[PDB]
């Protein structure tokens, strides 16, 4: 075949133009993304029941659920939760791969089945079941400049006017509201209402008698009487629309003529639905949006949507608003992406100064540049066609291929020139000889470089998903490489190769070629004399070779484990928390203390910070909160001590000194579809029926025990609230008949009043609101509060709350979860510096075998991965093994000679353990990919000697002495190139240091070192390795 193309010269050009031309247009339409899609689909479900506790909410609605959800397709694990609020969540996890809307159906199918159970206030409030994520892509938050409107004047004029058109747009999944709309709020005056003799029952049936909307018939109606000329429609009484007219409704009137009116008996004020909410940003009134992405959309594209959409809508803007990005994570996966762009750019500079630096001349050394162009471009092709995106992890595969793809035609530029030196051949000629005796050469090394990154593809999981990106761009990368070498390399190289005189070698050339030449050739004579003693005994190199084989093993067991490494992204997050029955004002004054700690002692670094209170995880509390800090630019801050590892752990240390409050300050993990925040994830779990208060003291011996070993676990906290007291009213329905009051009224009154009652809408502007109904704050922050309502009788007289009731103190935690079908309690901390996620998770499983009987454990979340990862981990060694030990043998019809390549490994893995031991690096899943790759480039030096020796054994009946040496003494030139190379095609990788680095470290460390031991040993041991096997038989 490369015969056909010498003779056919401009045919060759017409297909690297095609292939170059076909990757541009790719590159001009895939979509750019940090990673591929590795987070496992979930879907929750959410329902509420107003009005019960915790304890009754989980046993009649949260039990009954999740006991119809065995037997779906694909369940990783399920989790659930239930609070005093009357809310419930629960959420399943599947595994990666699945289909999210076959699953989402699936679900959806299998809970119509307990529908009917669930008791009818339930299922009158409404349930679903939709798509989730664990995070949010961006918030945009609105601010007021000249302070002239409140809090909830901004939150209405976003959810009336900007929520549903975000929503409106394509890749947004769910945006979440910081406030609430606007909505009609009654507050009523206990003491007037008594001296009225009025009751909230009378106010309730008032407003749905007053404010309703009903229909009529057509006046032309149909069927018509004969003749009939007019058709119109009639209107009746219609909805109110503003608080005047509110202030109308009549009550009652007296028997003197008096009337008394809503406004006489309340307040009528236009108000928010919920206060438990409240935000600011730098100390200012706010509200903003929580906006995540949908299932399978580009970051990148939604986000440039969601930008150029608030710029339409922003002129017609109420003076005295502006828009403010507090939280974004996109900014950093445009720099990501910029970086790693540079770096390979680099690399292809360096490879090609080297290429120059062996005496060649500048028309030679382009020969095998011109190969890199089309296969970079000519993989871009083919991702397209399979669906793939450009990314990071795809990023780092060519990079790794710059350095290894190019020896396929420096084999045959080098060769050719030396049977210009050796023979004077004419250029056409002697092209025309070189591919017959380095085709079989050629062919070997991209097969076996494909063997070791096939059977990795097929594994599962999540970590299955990052080894797909690698698999895709090696092989591709080198089977174009084989096949541009040999189809476009010879026939320029044909006519290219200017005649060349003969046994020439450049003793006169200028510079340090003039140096270079002569100490390099020295060397060469001398290093045969070398080899030629180490054949004469083979009992000492070998008894070496087994200390390495052992020493290797040693270090294997020490090197501490993790999972992918996390980068300075620009933002992290603080979270506080109080004791039990901490007000809301209470919690205020921490958030205002946190908040003015940042901006003075760390005002060169942060910019921005927004606080919630209310909101916050492990549930919604008025004793938790939750603030989103951004920090300035990465080139306004130089240096390693304003990186967000090292101001974390400043802020934790500060804020150990706030008294009655618990303050914790953290990074976000590798990727934040799965946790809330980096580290571990331990979960108690009951399996024996202990009971809640058995479980909660075998919770805190742990803790506690773990408080004893700070050096290597740090942080570590309980995900959930603490038990506190309720105040529960006993009402005596058999005193409350002799009275003559009815039950019904009772439950009113006291529901209506102190927890307020929906009752009916009204049209504000078109839009259609909610109407609430609650008593003044001053009347209801007591218990004592009690006496001053009043309920009327059937005789028509008032009678005091207390004449039939009484009350007492009772204690209930207000939070309990489960976890697949067991309680259970949740454990979060952080590794000690200088330690890995692996040694911390195996210190835990040592303090929880102490536990009693009874309890068990397991991972979930970020550690379910790293746990399922390390168990995978020795398989995909022994199968790429095996399939490299066939490859070989098809290749030589022998099998010794696979035996010979083999033990050559050993040697290469021994360089990547000892670089990762100096760096303080850990096993992590970039580390899995060096080791792989060391693999073939290890197996790649050693089949450029054996299968030399070889043909001039059988072929021309050289001793095996004779043979090793000849085969030494002139594949020494190539092995040297291509391994300095690939050296220096790595070198940006390990010297990085800008964003996003700390991944960029993993890959080039480790594959570094297996380099530099599998050219310095493996240029020894391979002779040696070759004469034992081949003499046994």
């Amino acid at each position: 075949m490369p015969n056909f193309f010498i003779d056919r010269p401009i045919f060759a050009w017409v297909i690297a133009i095609i292939i170059m031309l076909a990757g541009g247009l790719a590159i001009l339409k895939l979509p750019v993304a940090q990673y591929p899609t590795i987070a496992p689909p979930a879907v929750t479900i959410s329902a509420s029941y107003p009005g019960a506790d915790a304890k009754t909410v989980q046993d009649t609605v949260t039990q009954v659920i999740e006991q119809n959800m065995n037997g779906i397709d694909n369940l990783m694990y399920m989790s659930s939760n239930s609070d005093s609020t009357g809310t419930v969540q629960i959420t399943l996890t599947f595994e990666s791969g699945t289909d999210a809307d076959i699953a989402q159906v699936q679900v959806q199918n299998k809970l119509q089945l307990a529908m009917p159970l669930l008791p009818q206030e339930v299922q009158q409030q409404g349930v679903s079941v939709e798509k989730s994520s664990s995070s949010f892509l961006m918030v945009v938050g609105v601010i007021n400049t000249d302070g002239t409107m409140t809090q909830e004047d901004i939150s209405d004029y976003v959810a009336a006017n900007m929520k549903d058109a975000i929503s409106r747009t394509s890749g947004v999944g769910d945006v979440q509201l910081f406030g609430s709309q606007y909505a009609m709020r009654i507050w009523m005056n206990p003491n007037e209402l008594n001296k009225f003799q009025l009751t909230p029952v009378d106010v309730i049936t008032a407003i749905k008698a007053q404010n309703a909307q009903v229909a009529a018939g057509q006046l032309g109606g149909t069927p018509p009487v004969k003749g009939q000329q007019l058709n119109a429609s009639i209107i009746a009484q219609t909805r109110l629309t503003s608080t005047e007219e509110f202030g109308k409704i009549l009550l009652k009137v007296n028997q003197d003529g008096s009337r008394v009116l809503l406004r006489d008996v309340a307040k009528i004020e236009l108000g928010g639905e919920n206060y438990d909410i409240i935000a600011e940003f730098n100390g200012q009134p706010a509200s903003g949006l929580g906006i995540k992405l949908a299932t399978g959309a580009n970051a990148l594209d939604t986000a440039a949507a969601i930008r150029a959409e608030l710029a339409k809508m922003e002129p017609f803007f109420p003076s005295g608003l502006k828009i403010v990005y507090p939280y974004d994570t996109t900014p950093f996966v445009k720099i990501s992406i910029h970086e790693v762009v540079k770096t390979l750019v680099e690399a292809i500079i360096l490879v090609f100064l080297v290429m120059y630096l062996f005496l060649q001349n500048f028309r030679a050394t382009l020969i095998p540049t011109i190969a890199v162009p089309v296969v970079l471009l000519g993989t871009f092709a083919v991702l397209a066609a399979f669906g793939f995106s450009i990314n990071t992890l795809t990023m780092f595969g060519m990079v790794l291929a710059i350095g290894l793809l190019v020896d396929d035609a420096i084999v045959v530029v080098e060769n050719v020139e030396r049977v210009m030196a050796e023979e004077g051949l004419p250029p056409k000629e002697a092209t025309r000889k070189s591919m017959g005796q380095i085709q079989g050469a050629l062919v070997g090394i991209a097969m076996v470089l494909s063997a070791v990154f096939v059977p990795m593809a097929f594994f599962g999981g999540s970590t299955g998903a990052i080894y797909r990106q690698f698999s895709i761009t090696i092989v591709s990368a080198m089977a174009l490489s084989v096949l541009v070498a040999l189809i476009l390399t010879p026939a320029l190289c044909a006519t290219m190769l200017k005649p060349i005189a003969k046994g020439d070698h450049g003793e006169g050339k200028k510079g340090f070629f003039g140096w270079f030449n002569r100490m390099f050739e020295k060397s060469t004579h001398h290093y045969t004399d070398s080899v030629g003693g180490i054949l004469r005994s083979t009992g000492r190199y070998l008894v070496l070779y087994l200390i390495i084989v052992v020493g290797m093993a040693y270090l294997f067991v020490r090197l501490p484990s993790s999972f992918l490494p996390d980068e300075d992204q620009g933002v992290f997050m603080t979270m506080v928390q109080l004791p039990a029955g901490a007000t809301q004002e209470r919690t205020q004054k921490v958030l205002n203390e946190v908040t003015h700690y940042y901006l003075t002692k760390e005002k060169n670094n942060v910019e921005s910070v927004f606080a919630f209170n209310g909101f916050g995880f492990a549930g919604r509390g008025q004793n938790t909160g939750i603030a989103f800090v951004s920090l300035k630019d990465w080139a306004d801050r130089p240096g390693e001590e304003n990186k967000v590892e090292a101001i974390t752990m400043r802020a934790t240390r500060a804020f150990s000194q706030i008294k009655d409050a618990m303050v914790f300050a953290f990074n976000l993990p590798a990727i934040v579809e799965l946790g809330t925040a980096t580290g571990f994830d331990f979960e108690l779990i009951d399996q024996a029926g202990l009971g809640h208060e058995k479980l909660t003291q075998a919770r805190n011996q742990l803790l506690a025990e773990a408080a004893k070993h700070p050096d290597m676990l740090t942080s570590v906290r309980p995900n959930g609230l603490e038990d506190t007291p309720q105040f529960k009213i006993d009402i005596d329905q058999e005193k409350a008949q002799a009275l003559g009051v009815s039950i019904n009224d009772i439950n009113t009154t006291l529901g209506a009043a102190w927890g307020g009652s929906y009752v009916n809408d009204f049209i504000d502007r078109g839009r259609v609101k909610k109407v609430y109904v609650m008593s003044e704050a001053k009347y209801r922050m007591l218990p004592d509060d009690i006496g001053d309502w009043y309920v009327r009788a059937a005789d028509g007289q008032m009678v005091p709350f207390s004449a039939f009731s009484s009350s007492r103190w009772e204690y209930g935690s207000p939070r309990l979860e489960r976890y697949n079908g067991l309680p259970s309690m949740e454990i979060l901390g952080q590794a000690a510096p200088g330690k890995s996620t692996g040694e911390a998770m195996e210190l835990m499983e040592q303090l929880a075998s102490k536990l009693p009987t009874g309890v068990g454990y397991d991972w979930t979340g970020m550690s379910y991965q790293e746990r399922l990862s390390g168990n995978q981990a020795p398989s995909l060694y022994a199968i790429s093994l095996i399939v490299v030990f066939l490859c070989l043998a098809a290749l030589y019809e022998s099998w010794s000679i696979p035996f010979s390549v083999m033990l050559v490994v050993p040697l290469g893995v021994i360089g990547a353990l000892l670089a990762a031991t100096f760096r303080g690096l850990t096993n992590d899943v970039y580390f899995q990919v060096g080791l792989l790759t060391t693999i073939g480039l290890s197996a790649k030096n050693a089949i450029l000697i054996v299968e030399f020796a070889k043909d001039l054994m059988d072929k021309e009946g050289k001793g095996l002495i004779e043979a090793t040496l000849d085969a030494v003494r002139m594949r020494l030139r190539p092995i040297l190139m291509t391994s300095l190379a690939f050296i220096l095609g790595v070198m940006p990788l390990v010297i990085s240091t800008g964003a996003g680095s700390g991944a960029q470290n993993a890959v080039g460390t480790g594959v570094m070192g297996g380099m530099v031991t599998a050219t310095v040993l493996a240029i020894f041991f391979v002779p040696v390795f070759f004469v034992v096997v081949r003499r046994r038989f």
